[PDB]
């Protein structure tokens, strides 16, 4: 069978307080967490992650086919050329299995300048109808900015890990500005399940999503109970158990870019299962101009042979 990714529960509360030494001796676990899988459970996190998990599943089992073309993205309704993010990314019966609503910063607005500008990367979310599914869109505002929320703390630890001042990263997160999405995944349950929504691994593994990176700085994941990921390390692939109290941490491709590959983006691909989950990640992206300085902490003078590299620049490349 396939061995056991070591994947550490880290309490990540002391990221919220005052206690400095605390906050150090957190960042200490997501530096060895960072140097090993690369993955890590947040734990002690705050979050109601039961509720998000019911008003998700609320949303999924009652939207209707006529309501997800209406929500489509692009690639799904020609009618929609603003929709390259935001909205909802449909099944394709006999096809496709897996389903999604992702959503943006809820301060794009009309009136937002980088909307007037029409700024890559930047769009107006899509909304259900309220009395379709009453509450959801405020519940999902307030989910943004309550995972936004652990995600400042965490990147508070990342920053402390680096060898850096706690707002290395977030003081470039900001609320007016940042370019993180929610995206809200249904995998289902099929009898029968389409063999070609199922993908065949050159090591024989059935999967329903290949082996990739992330388009991150960090993701900040909240799944199901239903063990379904695994990274590649040098022992080969592993299986990442499933801890639906907990957030799954990783990195992304900018964190690997601006470290010089020190905190590497770990390769990491979903098995198939059959079963009806969720998987509900945050893409932690920065405002469309940061730029970090590219460095490398194993080095004496800490200097990298990497350019610059601006997020938006970053973002609007990854997302193809
Ligand atoms: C591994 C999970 C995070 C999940 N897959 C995913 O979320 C995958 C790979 S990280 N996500 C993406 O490709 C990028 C979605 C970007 C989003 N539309 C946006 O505009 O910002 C899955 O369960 O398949
Ligand atoms: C699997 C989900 C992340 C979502 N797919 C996506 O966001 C994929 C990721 S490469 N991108 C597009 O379709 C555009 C889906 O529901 O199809
Ligand atoms: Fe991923």
């Amino acid at each position: 069978s396939v061995s056991k990714a070591n994947v550490p529960k880290i309490d990540v509360s002391p990221l919220f307080g005052d206690d400095q030494a605390a906050k150090m001796r957190v960042a200490q676990q997501i530096d060895a967490a960072s140097r090993d899988t690369g993955f890590f459970y947040a734990v002690n996190h705050g979050i109601n992650v039961q509720r998000l998990s019911q008003k998700t599943k609320e949303f999924h089992m009652s939207i209707t086919p006529e309501e997800k073309w209406d929500l489509a993205i692009r690639a799904y309704n020609k009618e929609h050329q603003d929709q390259v993010r935001a909205g909802y990314y449909l099944s394709i019966p006999g096809k496709k299995a897996v389903e999604s609503f992702c959503y943006l910063n809820p301060n794009f607005t009309p009136d937002h300048p980088r909307i007037q500008a029409k700024t890559p990367t930047h769009e107006v979310n899509v909304w259900p109808d309220e009395t379709k599914h009453p509450g959801f869109q405020d519940f999902a505002e307030q989910y943004y900015w309550d995972v936004f929320g652990l995600s400042s703390a965490l990147l508070k630890g990342y920053a402390l890990a680096l060898g850096k001042e706690e707002n290395f990263f977030a003081r470039h997160f900001k609320p007016d500005d940042t370019l993180a999405s929610v995206v809200l995944i249904r995998y289902p349950y099929l009898d029968p399940y389409p063999e070609a929504a199922i993908k065949t691994a050159a090591d024989g593994t059935k999967l329903s999503f290949e082996w990739h990176e992330d388009v991150s700085l960090i993701t900040v994941l909240y799944q199901s109970n239903v063990q379904n990921l695994q990274v590649e390390t040098a022992a080969g692939y592993q299986d990442i158990e499933a801890d639906d109290t907990g957030y799954l941490i990783n990195c992304g491709s900018y964190m690997a870019h601006l470290t010089n590959n020190y905190y590497k983006a770990p390769i990491h691909r979903v098995k198939w299962v059959n079963a009806e989950r969720q998987s509900l990640p945050f893409f932690v992206n920065l405002g469309y101009d940061s730029v970090i300085d590219p460095f490398d902490p194993r080095e004496p003078n800490g200097k990298s042979d990497r350019e610059p590299l601006s997020y938006g620049d970053y973002l609007q490349n990854g997302l193809v």
